[PDB]
């Protein structure tokens, strides 16, 4: 079997070998402090997972009896999900905040089982007698089409502004590469959003073991998702916000970190100053659910760009004081979109 050569850059080969680790994905499993000889990469399954989710559905309707106790349906998410804690007694889940962290955890290894399943090999790559090089397999199993921009494109003097002025004043995330992202299928359901104006460049922050998922299905609302502000994608215009999700995985002297530029749709859009969990679509006229922050990029050195046809607003400002939010519950703005169709994401970012 002809190994072919590699015809990705090295920037696109980094890329590639990173999001596609298995060390990552385990050291992102061991952050999470999950137990990677007890449930191997390998072993993760959509089985596995349902089981997770189905012993925190339990666990939601005893904190909402005569049935079992906290401690002991607890005890079957840790028989089922095992997390390395020492060889000692696992803590119970006695919290809305705890049940969320720990739906937001399955979430994330849900994209971990999702990209290994992603690189099963087909029965179309047997009985062919060359292979292609792994790199060039992964990124074509993204069916995804990533753009390396230089400093010379009309976008870039455009991120880098909007990275650096909203980016957190001290802990700067250095930019390396910009990558155009053009995910084939997820054109069309944006393009019915032709009605909708409103367009914003915001950001998105992940842990690098979500990366390919989102380069393979997009950004989605997940059964078992939410926060602060409900089951809606989460955008925020300040990139100080959007980087705390991002941990750093180490490279050395430097740090990794990958991060999302989508094109939000926002329309008719209802502010707020309160979290609402319990959220799940915006206010009927409305198409976008904003949670107004204390500070926000003045809205005066905003610049605009060409994406497809349509006009895409792109702050560019530093953060400053919002007098009529100045007692809102969320110090930095929070931008909620309840269906996936009013997302398209337009860069990835390679951030140290
Ligand atoms: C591994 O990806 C993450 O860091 C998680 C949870 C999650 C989401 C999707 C898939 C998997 C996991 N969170 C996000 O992708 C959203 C994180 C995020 N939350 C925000 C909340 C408010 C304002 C802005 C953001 C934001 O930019 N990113």
């Amino acid at each position: 079997k002809r190994v072919q050569p590699c015809s990705l850059d090295p920037a696109t080969q980094k890329l590639i070998t990173n999001i596609f680790s298995k060390e990552m994905f385990k050291n992102t499993m061991a952050l999470m402090d999950l137990d990677v000889k007890k449930m191997p990469l390998g072993k993760l399954s959509k089985q596995q997972i349902a089981r997770g989710f189905e012993a925190l559905e339990a666990l939601e309707e005893a904190l909402k009896d005569g049935g079992q106790s906290l401690e002991e349906l607890s005890s079957h998410f840790y028989t089922v999900i095992p997390h390395n804690f020492g060889h000692s007694q696992p803590p119970p889940i006695n919290s809305p905040e705890l049940l969320q962290a720990k739906k937001d955890m399955l979430l994330v290894l849900a994209d971990i089982e999702l990209a290994q399943a992603l690189q099963a090999v087909s029965e179309q790559e047997k009985t062919v007698e060359e292979v292609p090089h792994p790199l060039d397999r992964d990124y074509q199993l993204l069916k995804c089409q990533l753009q390396l921009l230089d400093s010379g494109a009309p976008e870039y003097k455009v991120i880098q502004t909007y990275l650096e002025q909203t980016g957190s004043n001290h802990r700067c995330p250095t930019l390396q590469h910009i990558w155009k992202v053009n995910q084939e299928g997820e054109e069309d359901r944006f393009q019915a959003h032709s009605k909708l104006g409103n367009r914003k460049l915001l950001w998105h922050g992940t842990n690098m073991a979500v990366v390919a998922a989102i380069l393979t299905s997009g950004l989605r609302i997940m059964p078992h998702s939410g926060g602060r502000v409900g089951k809606g994608i989460y955008f925020a215009s300040e990139n100080s916000k959007s980087a705390g999700y991002v941990i750093g995985m180490k490279c050395g002297a430097h740090h990794v970190g990958y991060m999302f530029l989508g094109e939000v749709a926002l329309g008719r859009e209802h502010h707020i100053n309160t979290d609402n969990p319990s959220l799940k679509s915006p206010p009927p006229g409305f198409d976008s659910v904003i949670a107004r922050g204390h500070t926000e990029p003045d809205p005066t050195q905003d610049t605009e760009l060409e994406l497809d046809g349509q006009q895409v607003v792109v702050p560019q400002g530093q953060p400053v004081p919002c007098p009529e939010f100045s007692s809102s519950t969320f110090s930095q703005s929070e931008y909620l979109i309840y269906q996936e169709s009013q997302c398209r994401l337009r860069y990835l970012l390679e951030v140290h």
